[PDB]
């Protein structure tokens, strides 16, 4: 039946990233990403982290090589059984559990002075009730003192500047190109093309920044940083992404 497709979507962004995985590098991408992201925890005496969009990998094994103490936590038994296996390659035991944002704690009992949500995978919900909850749950598994680092495109641009929007953006040079097929409030499909020629085409939700912040704070989160994150290999005036630093107090 109708486990036929679910079983599609979930085959389809899999294929997704093994692709982005056999073209990209990740010696390349840790080079392209700062270390923003790591001194930024090491600024605040971060020590125990849990990453909630694992992935394959990427932000979890380069956490595990900083020095961190990380749980790699995915909705997806497949994914983490890649990351475990990158990560192993890599010379690290991760730590993985399978886990759905709106029920975060079910198996994870301990508290984190980080979690990491990178990305843009906080796109990926459609529901603004989801989107509380996924929040709510990430904010009751922090410690006191700790912050969310979450990501996200930088829908804003494209929702607003109109035809000077309409282009490709590329990564890792010119291994990737993401077109905006089509964006609406409710909806952007973005086209990813890589060097060897193959296509996906993924649905996000185009989360303003602003409101993303609002969401955090409400909440709870008390005070919440929003930086300007140029990824891409042709920079513009707006960055590509945003990085959002929410700290709990
Ligand atoms: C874009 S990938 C991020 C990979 C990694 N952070 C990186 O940058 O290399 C997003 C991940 O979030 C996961 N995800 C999406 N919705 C989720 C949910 N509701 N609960 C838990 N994980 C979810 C997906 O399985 C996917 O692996």
């Amino acid at each position: 039946e109708v486990r036929e497709s679910d079983h599609y979507e979930e085959e389809y962004v899999l294929g997704f990233v093994d692709k982005w995985d056999e073209l990209i590098d990740w010696e390349s991408r840790a080079e392209s990403e700062g270390d923003t992201i790591i001194n930024i925890l090491k600024e605040r005496g971060v020590k125990k982290v849990l990453d909630v969009a694992t992935g394959t990998g990427f932000n979890s094994v380069r956490l595990l090589q900083a020095g961190f103490d990380v749980v790699s936590a995915d909705g997806s038994a497949e994914m983490l059984v890649k990351a475990f296996d990158n990560a192993r390659d890599h010379g690290y035991l991760m730590r993985t559990v399978q886990a759905d944002w709106r029920w975060m704690n079910k198996d994870i009992h301990d508290k984190f002075d980080a979690i990491v949500c990178l990305g843009n995978s906080f796109t990926h919900l459609f529901d603004e009730g989801d989107r509380r909850k996924a929040l709510a749950e990430f904010y009751a598994l922090l410690k006191h003192d700790g912050v969310l680092l979450l990501d996200q495109r930088n829908y804003d641009a494209i929702l607003d500047d109109g035809y000077s929007s309409k282009h490709a953006h590329y990564y890792c040079g010119d291994t990737v190109s993401v077109y905006p097929e089509h964006v609406d409030e409710g909806l952007a499909r973005f086209k990813y093309e890589f060097s060897d020629g193959s296509v996906y085409n993924l649905n996000m939700f185009p989360l303003r920044k602003d409101y993303t912040r609002q969401l955090l704070h409400e909440v709870g989160f008390q005070e919440i940083n929003t930086l300007g994150d140029f990824k891409e290999t042709y920079k513009e005036d707006e960055p590509d992404f945003f990085l959002h630093v929410a700290e709990k107090n």
